[PDB]
């Protein structure tokens, strides 16, 4: 809760289990990691007054997904930008100090109304936390947008991620 | 519309633009391709009477995503199983003979209530077409199952075809 920004190195450390500790939240490592840095994370402010994350993914044409998706028509998979939002929401829960491993639980409406081309510079994720529930299962609910070089292209309402001290029920 | 099942090699051919032709729908190539075969595709039947797809992805422990997602806790990314459903809905549109390149437009509710482990054998996707609109787009519900067990649902999956993605 004390640190409000994270470098790529921090996120890589997180992916090894070395930021939040063993048994607790881990981001994906590359090539599933869809964030380079967290520019701002807080548990006050945001659209709902319950916290906010802003994060960035640098784009260049040699990112692996461009060559296979699609041949002759390169474009960042929408599913991976969506996943970056789930990644942030999970991270948020770990960052608050909750224990357990992350699993996404889903979302309400998702809309894709733009795209990321290999000639783009930077994708930015804006996440507004709507609610956290610490009752027995720990989860978070949030709204999110994905933008590319200033232009909003995706929205998601009701992103949900949980933490599990035993994922055995999945 | 004439062929009701596709092998992996058909899907690869699709990924190269060589199934539906140039300017028309392409599946992703590996490693974004999340389907090995389409076991059944039709434009009648299904939950809504407007068509159906059943497809499969074989699982083994060496699939690339297991090692990085997550270290010490391998599990297929939910987003990729979701994407498989968008992949199938786009394919459907190309398979009907519509022109243009595919872009997913979103979904209504998505739920993940299970997971794919490296010890699973096979993932199966069931897609029920709800509506096509001829801008061309399709709307569908989908489920993802692993070795018989339903684990994800999506309602209102939407994919469109575009004869120009310059503007998108
Ligand atoms: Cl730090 C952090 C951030 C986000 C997450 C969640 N990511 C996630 N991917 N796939 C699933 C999933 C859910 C069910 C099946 O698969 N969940 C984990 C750790
Ligand atoms: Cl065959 C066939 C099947 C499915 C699709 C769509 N898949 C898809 N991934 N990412 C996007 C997208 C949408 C908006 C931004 O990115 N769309 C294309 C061809």
């Amino acid at each position: 809760t004390k640190q409000h920004a994270f470098t790529r190195e921090d996120l890589l450390r997180c992916s090894r289990g070395e930021l939040f500790g063993p048994g607790n939240a881990q981001l994906p490592a590359p090539n599933m990691l869809m964030i380079d840095r967290i520019v701002h994370i807080s548990d006050v402010g945001g659209k709902y007054g319950k916290g906010e994350l802003v994060a960035e993914l640098d784009i260049n044409p040699d990112l692996w997904f461009f060559a296979c998706h699609f041949e002759g028509d390169p474009v960042m998979p929408g599913c991976l930008g969506l996943d970056a939002m789930w990644q942030l929401v999970g991270f948020y829960l770990g960052w608050q100090g909750n224990p357990g491993r992350g699993r996404a639980l889903g979302s309400g409406e998702v809309k894709f109304f733009g795209q990321v081309l290999p000639t783009a510079k930077k994708v930015t994720y804006n996440i507004h936390i709507k609610r956290t529930i610490n009752r027995s299962l720990v989860l978070a609910i949030a709204d999110g947008t994905v933008s590319v070089d200033g232009r909003e292209i995706y929205s998601a309402e009701g992103l949900r991620v949980g933490l599990f001290t035993s994922t055995d029920s999945f």
